[PDB]
């Protein structure tokens, strides 16, 4: 057993707060905000050795990242940004920093009760997205 065991599984979005404002702060345009905001993604987290994979599937877009903690990688976001990402574990929380165009956003994923809580921060704006087991 290991690092991210409590994250592994298949998860479905059950609540979202302030996501439109988070996307505005990120720079996402009107039509993508509207369509992306409707999506109820399933997130599938798995671990194989040192490699963590996070897949997201939705009506809007499917995304997939595989990574080693602390090791920067290239990512294509659901809103089609091309970012440089680094994900670490800090006190049991996955901390994901995305850098692009001189900008930065941080996404934290943590286990809380039977939920997986995702907090997305861009400058002063946070969005909270809560997932339950599928
Ligand atoms: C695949 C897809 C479709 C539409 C929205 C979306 O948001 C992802 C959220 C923001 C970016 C960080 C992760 C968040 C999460 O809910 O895991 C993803």
């Amino acid at each position: 057993s290991h690092m991210c065991d409590a994250f592994v599984g298949t998860w479905k979005l059950v609540s979202s707060e302030n996501f439109d404002d988070y996307m505005k702060e990120v720079g996402v345009g009107f039509a993508t905000r509207k369509v992306a905001g409707m999506a109820k993604p399933n997130m599938i987290i798995s671990v194989n050795g040192d490699v963590i994979t996070i897949k997201s599937e939705s009506t809007f877009k499917n995304t997939e990242i595989s990574f080693i903690l602390g090791q920067e990688f290239d990512e294509v976001t659901a809103d089609d940004r091309k970012v440089k990402s680094t994900i670490t574990l800090d006190g049991g929380v996955l901390v994901h920093v995305q850098k692009w165009d001189g900008k930065s956003t941080t996404i934290k994923r943590k286990r809380e009760d039977d939920k997986l809580v995702v907090e997305c921060v861009m400058k002063g704006v946070t969005s909270t997205r809560v997932y339950e087991r599928a």
